[PDB]
């Protein structure tokens, strides 16, 4: 009768729940490090990835994102050709870092091998349910046949996930069921770990095999992204901070005189009829070149580190505390009882 | 004897916008797990979804639609006791189908079901503003007598003290939900609730003890509530809201808001009332038009399906067993919707 | 010492949306239980319900019409005191009715009190902003000094101590209520209150060991919330919001884009008031007609609580009644949700 | 069980709480609000006779709002978006009108210690080290260089939200401590950065640690009502700094716009892109505007009466009083939504309300 009297204890936390504490400082925004080591084979100057999806990451948004210090996932919603090509496309562009995204089929080992073939520096094995026993399985073979790849599989929420996961043999963890902005998987199936707990749970486990984490989803300020450093990431993947820009894939499309980009969950009617899914369709603003949005993310994390006194993402991960806040905690977190007239370049 | 007095505020409640559950295991897919139930030995659904008793939900048209989805419908006692028996008896006669019938708890109640027995009706429901009474746990008993062979569904109950009462009177099934209903207004205005997913717990608590199902009722709005519900304690679920705006319940389609719509309303509303003869606990509205109630019952099931397979359960008795939640704030529920991001079309599960 | 400093923010307040009552066993229905209520020997009552002293709730007709329906009215304070006199007088002459009067801490209040006495008034109301002042203290006594019969409704109050000090002064009856009113800014402007339900069952908690029953005063904005105030510890409850939009209510009827509205504002209001700053504001409810239909709605609720918790009368709410607490996500499942509403029920607006 | 493994897990410990999660306990009280004192003592040279503070914002504060707080008796510190004599000039302004106390701010910067002198020879009564990061080496470093220069100066330094940071700037000099990262109206430091204490707390745990030390501290940011300074003062702290109730005011800098029939002037925080291009950026802060409120002499009375009232609620004669023994509840937001006016539609404007 012991699980019958745990279904409720477990509590959990989202990054709206809280700050991070200020601490004692001696290093000023320009000067801390955002340097980050996924592997031997993978290090990233900014702690960035641009999601696998196709509002999200084609070719130029990879390109654009490599030579930011980021990374890029080539979406897997196209032909295994294709996306070899595409692959092949942002390595001729500089000799610069790219991912392309796998899914737990039977294609898989083919996609794969094209994908090695063109040179991928890392495959994501993305799938709804990363505690799967056949996403276990394809980890175990991927990892037995390329011995020397990147793996980064996901997603997960759990302790136990995170490791089932790192002892099939990927090297790389990706954090998160449902924080989504496009997601409805909590709506739909009810399932979920809010995001912040999720990212602290799988790293606290990660930590002992020495394997890094990606904070997925979620992510909707600057804030939110050293929060989800600060929790244990070592990087973050975004979505719709991404979704509005030139270099992601999809046209401009206009809406009450302002241009827009649609942005749909991979799991989206939408996305899949190119059955019950758990993501919806919409837009978002058109920003500008990825160019700024890196800027006042990287600019945000600076000023966090700053606060948090901390000289590189090693120190954050490793002493940033946090506080626990209520509804109205939040409500004074942001602006308010002034009536708002400019667009800030990193608010709203 | 300060008791009673010093414990007025100790007990604490969760509802289904609290909490997630928790992923675990899983060697099984959605399409491969299993959703039938079995509620007694002559009561059995291959889906845990029950139609509500209610005006504007069920009748021999619902009824029907329910059966052949695999689920159950209750219909409704805002009519003739003739009328409910030919309505058992049209949905009888198409196909073997099983229903149910609504009884209230009064002097006419023993008269209504002998109607619907011999009309075959496969359970009656005796469903009552306060099932933890002396007048329903007396009129179970006197069903109970009477009718030995048959399948009672009693309440509606919040407490385990209630649902051991309605065992022990003789129900098969108990009812779950004081107050959790979207066309509800008990809680405004009587002050008297628990909040749905603890009420459920608590009840399937004790039904497990004696080796009863409970019928969650009331209160879900999406489909991830239903396996909340479900893996709560939970052998089924009843719904009428996410059931109105079907073809197949009565009424009809009208133009509101500028697309159709069909009349929702709770069965204790000024409205509900009239047709059916205190003060009223209920309201009356409209909710969308959904077209066909296979395409509703799709989602419905579709995500129980996903649902089960993140939480590694094969059948529904693994979920109850097994599954675990995590609490979570207001902001924790913000996350959990789709936010920042502008919705450009109805998703078939969401909104 | 260090002590004050460091319990600065131990204590925890629930309010009537914080909570709900458990469903217990039944024997007994709606149409069978009792509603009757005894604040003192002198004044006993059909129904929980006192209508606010305020200038826009309760004055004469406002007191005939509750008293007729089996509750009290509180003539409030701002006339003259011969016009307050006279008012009791006329609420008295219409049948032995009871009736109470606002009286506030300063010189003239025993003058009035004498003339309310004189009128027959059967309970004059201490109205103060702060109960717990040394000056209500001082005045509840010579009251009590002076008339050792009359009910003394004082308040006031939101804590314990503050309630064993009024007992203690001569009170019969002690009003709770700092802050939850719905014309009140008082929190707002002076960062001071107690949530109300807390504030109750706190003072009921003091107040039950010598007998006296306390009124819990504002912050009902629905039937259930009144449930909640009683099964908190009350013996009964008094409003103004829920009884200024009724015909009896002082203030003519109004009419604002095409429906009938009446003014409702708070006693320490700028208009009211006419040194210190408004501690209330100035608004507007809907017309509801009779007082008796939304009298009938209130008792009416009170009683389908009273059977979900089993309890023939009043005193076994007070003393059996159990609470739930919820989040914020339960409130929301405990008002009609996902539904466009088409019309207005009786008892829910 | 380790030293590494510490700070790993006390990530999630602490609690915050902030002005809307409380509300002030009612006490035995013997003292009317007009009898009560709201006088307050921040130092020696340093008396304000009422506890507020104009904030040093280029929307806020120069001159003529310095003159008006003054002559209140309060205190308005000029900022310095604006160059070193010009600010000197405004000090001076307000000096020679008669003799009036006069605050004003200085970052930390190569010039600040030229800045420091200038105003200083203007008879500027303190000086307020204003930064983001009030915890960081080159604030205290400051401090320290300010204090041996200027040993009679008085020095208030901000920002912090911690014991650890207060204990650091009395270590090295400050007068009086400036509590409050991130709850300003205008602020977005919590949503871009991520950091910030809830202001209640952050008050609390400051007052705790300068206490101790005989050292007052200043609540900065996060009020919207009166009865917001009344928890601030009453969680620990000496006096409070306002911007927003004071931005729409006839004295502060700004003209009078008008919009849909009413009168608003601009209000912005100094993190924002419009107060930094005055002297990409990666603001701190946003632009808007609030409603003109008139004359401050309105605002200010107000203000004193909302503390006056819960000082007498509070059974408090003077803040020390209510320092050192006012006690809370914590309520939930169907608390907060019962401590406002609710279920009434507000027909007119309360001087105090909205
Ligand atoms: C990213 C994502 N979910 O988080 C996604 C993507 C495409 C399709 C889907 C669909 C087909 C809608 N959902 C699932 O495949 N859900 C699912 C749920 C549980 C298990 Br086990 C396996 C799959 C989901
Ligand atoms: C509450 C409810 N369903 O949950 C319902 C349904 C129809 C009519 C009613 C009416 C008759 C308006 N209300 C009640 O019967 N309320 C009620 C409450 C407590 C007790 Br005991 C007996 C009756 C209620
Ligand atoms: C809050 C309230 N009734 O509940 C009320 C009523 C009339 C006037 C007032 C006024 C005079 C505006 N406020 C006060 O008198 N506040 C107050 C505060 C503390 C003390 Br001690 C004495 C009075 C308040
Ligand atoms: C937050 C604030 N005042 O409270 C303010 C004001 C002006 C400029 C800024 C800018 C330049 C945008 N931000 C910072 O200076 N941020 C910052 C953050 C951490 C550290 Br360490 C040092 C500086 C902030
Ligand atoms: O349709 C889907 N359903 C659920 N999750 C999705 C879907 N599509 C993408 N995601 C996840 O949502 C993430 C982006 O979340 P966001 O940054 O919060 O917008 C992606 O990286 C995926 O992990
Ligand atoms: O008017 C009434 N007052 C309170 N509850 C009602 C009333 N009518 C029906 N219900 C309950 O509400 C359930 C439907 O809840 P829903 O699925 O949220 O729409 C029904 O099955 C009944 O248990
Ligand atoms: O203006 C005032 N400020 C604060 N509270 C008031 C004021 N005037 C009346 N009250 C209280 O508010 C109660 C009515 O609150 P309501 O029933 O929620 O409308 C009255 O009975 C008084 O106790
Ligand atoms: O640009 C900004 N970003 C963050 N905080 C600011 C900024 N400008 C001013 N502040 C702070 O916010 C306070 C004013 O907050 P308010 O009274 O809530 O408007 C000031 O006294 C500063 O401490």
């Amino acid at each position: 009768n012991a699980m019958w009297e745990s279904k409720f204890v477990k509590e959990g936390l989202t990054f709206d729940d809280v700050l991070l504490v200020p601490a004692k400082s001696d290093v000023l925004p320009r000067e801390v490090s955002v340097k980050t080591v996924l592997s031997e084979s993978l290090q990233l100057n900014i702690p960035l990835i641009s999601a696998g999806m196709d509002t999200v990451t084609e070719a130029d948004m990879a390109i654009a994102m490599a030579r930011q210090g980021g990374l890029g996932i080539i979406h897997k919603n196209m032909s295994i050709e294709q996306q070899a090509e595409q692959v092949d496309k942002v390595k001729r562009s500089g000799g610069l870092l790219v991912g392309a995204a796998v899914g737990v089929t039977a294609d898989a080992m083919t996609r794969i091998d094209a994908l090695v073939k063109a040179s991928v520096d890392a495959i994501v094995l993305d799938t709804a349910h990363g505690h799967s026993q056949g996403v276990i399985d394809k980890v175990k073979e991927v990892r037995a046949k390329y011995p020397s790849l990147n793996i980064i599989a996901g997603n997960v929420a759990t302790a136990e996930a995170t490791k089932a996961l790192i002892e099939a043999g990927a090297n790389v963890v990706k954090v998160g069921i449902g924080p989504g902005s496009i997601c409805t998987t909590r709506v739909v199936a009810g399932v979920g770990v809010p995001q912040l707990t999720a990212v602290y749970d799988c790293a606290t486990e990660a930590r002992k095999h020495g394997i890094p984490v990606i904070a997925d989803g979620g992510i909707k300020y600057s804030g939110d992204m050293v929060k989800a450093l600060a929790a244990g990431a070592h990087v973050v993947m975004l979505g719709s901070m991404f979704a509005g820009v030139a270099e992601s894939p999809g046209e401009t499309e206009i809406y009450q005189g302002r241009q827009f980009k649609v942005y749909r969950g991979m799991g989206s009617v939408g996305a899949m009829e190119k059955l019950v899914p758990e993501g919806i369709e919409g837009r978002v603003p058109y920003k500008g070149p990825l160019a700024d949005t890196v800027h006042q993310l990287v600019g945000g994390l600076r000023a966090g580190m700053g606060y948090c006194g901390a000289q590189d993402l090693e120190f954050l991960r490793e002493n940033a505390q946090f506080i626990r806040m209520s509804g109205a905690g939040l409500l004074e977190s942001h602006p308010h009882h002034v009536q708002i007239t400019k667009e800030a370049p990193n608010y709203s």
